[PDB]
């Protein structure tokens, strides 16, 4: 409350480790953790598996129910996002699945969400695999599209790949009584904080950003107590865990989240511009150097740019392809949020069945923490080389 | 395939890493792996996307759509259990929650169960929270409930916590066409191999056993090619994946799951015939012992009577939570499979908010038998009943 | 206390675990440890690096002065080998390197050693790189080697590779005043206690067997409260330090150290004479065989014959170079005391740093036996014998 | 063509993974691994038993002799560095104590020191338990201390924890034919290089900066082929050998060791002003500070402050013992180079030649440089 966001992601959930002597957190890869009697034992089961938070001093009874290592990681979170409670996954999907089950276990199935979304939600969506219905609105549509059915809204902003911006306020009045769901991956809760604007549930892939260097796969929702607890319970059955070790390379990489994303930022700035003057490349999508944030929102909503740069090429399919595979520095692979750039075709890897597709010339690329100059030499060698 | 079940359980999985010149599977935390070029890479996302195992040469694509690690370990227990392909999740849970939504995605949302099951996957069925419906029936009475719309026939055998047994061979010919799905947590490979029985799935928490140190989550299921695609299109989309170290831990454990299990086994069947002399307890529930057995599944199905034991009390609930709180070197928590050995009281912890028919008796007392000497494990329980 | 050694190597060193409410010991990779003052901080600094054991409650100030995981694997083999305290290290040599060299800061840096030791045991003791003078002398002539300023009699049984046995009470004897440090990397807790027969220190390559899975570097020497202090001054200033994962896997391995090593004795014992039977072997070394052991030794000293088989074959380096190069099952590999059976020929890879006077034979091959199935090994072994 | 050091923090020892199909390099935990032939295994184990580098395409044989994971460690800090080859230990002291033992296995037992060092290291010196002998010298008084039979000339610069600087342009001069071990933990290959300036050996304790997050124990020097085969030689019969995941995470943390250090050392500068205006503090030693580098090393040897600040306080003992324990967001322990913000009292923690007791150094880390103002003046002013 009265700590600033950058010392709150070295100091966050890592309470009480300074008095029992110790720096970093442990990793416990305990499975199953001892009772001290069955009386405590058994209401300390049903106390989780119902999905509530582990009381202080009581037993986790098992790792499906808790896990310290991951309440640690779920504590830091939620403080940066304003949140009361947070619950991590093994992958950010695990965590939309749980969100997704947890509203159709509610008797509201329906979910009503923006076409411009990461793939894998929109295909989960759209194949109602989880008893999901779906109906695909536009920002000014939300209120339009909501049925006596929808348990939630989900948003993404910037969208992946194209950017695109998403005014949180306004989805928000949109929604009135059901929840929102703002997937928070890009902007991290460095840039955005969509608690603030009235959000009930904020995704993030921790895979991405959070993590940082690549290595540690997760997924994890900042919301209130109530949702806390309905993910949980979901938790608790489906066991989509996060693992000790995923845990704590995801709680290691939110010490330095605010200094690799604004050092990620500068480079993406610069980058843009400089990508800009280039011949070949017809667009350059970026929310600090836009073409598409009339509405104010970097200030308001978001305090930066972001390290994600979204380009369309003058060639189509036959120059973005030429691109990708002549960069050497730059890495061809999808993901994003690491310490190395890399770039992807979305058309082609995030492809068979869509109607929101992005277009064939357009490039996404994930700005690392490399040198300015040593990464625009190497994306006009790519260009240069059509 | 030539080679001796032990043989396998080291061997298993470890293919060209002697040619690499390493000695153990490294452990590669990746998250994205890079591809050659845009149309290799996106076909072979496409591929993995649509529950295709990874082609030879190709890349990984992302850990969401494979992962090293977890594919030299599932290869290891396919093998074990006779199978052609097998899928690993985060936790068993995770394995029976994507086996359940197979069923559901392929128009077949209807499963019949037998009433002994773990809590965990009684429950997940009877709340229908992955849209599913159920029929629970006896082994004689799985014909008849079978249903036009029936994805899977569930069966564990020695059920949790009971250890009451299951004939698979009757079971496969009751379901005829329908996939039966078998929990094979407790036997584990070294003691019975349902697909040799006509199982279509085996499921396995490997949690406990196959990682046996209880420092690994873990699930797995050894099934066909059609099962093995449908598994992997869930968990590409869904998430519950197996972390890289806790593939290398369950792999690891592999390794000595045959020389563990026969050393468990050894001191529970030592332990069942001890305990069944004193007279606080009224009946003792042990596989390895032909008596609760008549249909001779002890040697049909069954190698070994397993470590695991189920003691009924002559004082009901309270002796049983007397005796739990009272054992000091055997530890009172929940799990098994593991080196320590553990006590719990089922009616009173996993099945205490459970309905009467489902809950186990309140007398009932389970126990997972490890790798200490079978005096001092004695000597520790009759301490304990001795106390009240 | 009253508890088997087999109890003792599942519960050693876990002790606070279950009163905590936790399975396994935690992996703490903190390189510092805050302290709660100045003067208490200070104090265990100071108390730390003089080589003293950790105050419970006190802070561990530093990593390389104290870390809670190995100091559970320390304590865990302390009471296995029958010792007052352990020290742990990152290698068996920078355990063995920390030995001499507190040795040498006492004023005793000459050390008796006999002739059969591994390789670079006798290479580093030869060199004399940690100013160190060396005498090599056989069994009965420790005590005419005995000096004045005689730090340790360094001795090793089975012996690597030959597995020559020593008599370590008729060493003791000999060696009078000055400790005898036994390594006991072949033999393990399980088979050997040297500090019953009045050894003082007992080295163990924690990387072979203790670990058995060969994915955990160790070292670690079982010694009285004197040498432990020592061996800890020397750490806390060189920093060879056993990382806490690797800690962690060596604990845990010795949870199972007992049931491997007997799966892999039995394994053992029957392919010694099945090789025996071949015409290309001349003789087949292993401790419970016989014509191998006239002191009685097996019985006294070793409760077992052991896992390690080194045989000498009749067409001298030819013969087992072609034998090393044709086993496909068997891996040709350095190391031993893996869930895997490992061979090699010792003169070109363990032995070749060791004098060419004190070198083994060239038609002898060492081989470490596993996990695996008896029929399948001897099929492999032979079908490399039959090769050439 | 020539990559930026930034650049190469990220690229640096992660050669052929992007052609295999991974990301970041894998953990090999393997302590043997297998060999073809008796020939080419018993060719490969003399090759790396005798300290040299592994050939590509042969096995390693067994981990005391080469790991993996640990070689792409040691080509990554290598090349931060300019150095031909680098060595990897357990910790910073199994490095110093390898270097010292390469030393006297060469002849030359005899080693010339600056006396500002690091305790340990200092301690290590004195005993002489590595059958080592030493004269402790002055900068300028260098060249006199040279004996017939010196193997280096150790120095540590800024040095702990006074953060006295040293001009080593003059320290090479100096020991002319003896090579100079630098101790470049303090700076980092970001802020300073010495193998530019002409040293031979580089030392860093790996645990602090390089790892960055206090959880890997580690220590490397970056040096010639010569230093490096005679550290391997050692390395390879002592067994101080660093485990995979502790390699694995001081790579790892390598990547983002120029983003953390100028972040640390932005929050250091202006702490370093902030807290000098408080009276109960008499001086601020800080390199970047006005009157603190008469020499000119700022901008010829060091590119920045660094992220260490060393302060005398007005009331000795008793005011150094009360603000630190009066610290909360400050945590009271030893070590440097992490996220969080360490404070320490030198003359107690970590009678020779002790600092003063006034003396309390602090690791500046990346939190917000407001928040760890409000907690340092609340704990001066609790006195
Ligand atoms: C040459 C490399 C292989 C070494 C292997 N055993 C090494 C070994 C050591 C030293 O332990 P570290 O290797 O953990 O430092 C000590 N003591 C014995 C008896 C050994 O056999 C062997 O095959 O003998
Ligand atoms: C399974 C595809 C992975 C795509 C990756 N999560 C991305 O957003 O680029
Ligand atoms: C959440 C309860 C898990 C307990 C474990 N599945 C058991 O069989 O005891
Ligand atoms: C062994 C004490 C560690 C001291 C710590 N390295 C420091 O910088 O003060």
């Amino acid at each position: 409350n009265s700590m600033h966001p950058e010392t709150l992601m070295v100091h966050g959930g890592m309470d009480g480790l300074t008095e029992a002597g110790v720096h970093v957190p442990a990793i416990d890869l305990s499975t199953t953790n001892p009772v001290n009697d069955v009386a405590t034992g058994g209401d300390s089961y049903e106390w989780l598996a119902t999905g509530h938070a582990l009381k202080d001093g009581d037993s986790a009874v098992y790792q499906r129910l808790w896990q310290p290592g991951v309440a640690r990681f779920e504590t830091a979170l939620a403080e940066l996002e304003h949140a009361d409670e947070a619950v991590a996954f093994a992958t950010g999907m695990a965590a939309m699945t749980a969100a997704l089950l947890a509203a159709v276990n509610a008797g509201t199935p329906h979910i009503v969400a923006v076409r411009p979304l990461y793939g894998g939600s929109d295909h989960l969506l759209e194949t109602g695999l989880l008893g999901t219905t779906v109906t695909w609105a536009k920002e000014a549509e939300i209120a339009s599209a909501i049925q006596d059915d929808t348990g939630l809204v989900i948003v993404e902003t910037p969208a992946n790949p194209s950017l695109d911006l998403v005014d949180l306020d306004s989805v928000v009045a949109a929604a009135g009584t059901v929840p929102v769901l703002v997937d928070n991956t890009f902007c991290t809760p460095v840039l955005q904080q969509p608690i603030r604007h009235g959000a009930a549930l904020v995704l993030h892939s921790a895979t991405k950003y959070l993590g940082g260097h690549g290595d540690a796969m997760g997924g994890i929702i900042a919301t209130n107590s109530d949702w806390a607890m309905r993910l949980r319970q979901v938790r608790a059955i489906t066991g989509a865990l996060l693992h000790p070790m995923g845990a704590y390379l995801l709680h290691r990489g939110l010490r330095t989240l605010a200094v690799r994303m604004r050092a990620a930022q500068t480079t993406a700035g610069e980058l843009a511009e400089r990508l800009a003057a280039h011949p070949a490349i017809t667009a350059v999508h970026y929310p600090g150097l836009n073409g598409q944030d009339p509405r104010g929102l970097l200030g308001r909503q978001m305090s930066g740019g972001g390290a994600m740069i979204a380009l369309e090429l003058a060639g189509g399919f036959d120059a973005a392809r030429s691109f990708v595979e002549h960069c050497s520095l730059v890495v061809h692979a999808v993901s994003l949020g690491g310490a190395d750039t890399l770039i992807q075709h979305p058309a082609s890897l995030t492809p068979v069945a869509a109607t929101a597709k992005p277009g064939d010339g357009l490039i996404r690329l994930s700005v690392g923490l490399e040198h300015v100059d040593d990464l625009e030499d190497d994306l006009i060698a790519a260009l240069d080389a059509s």
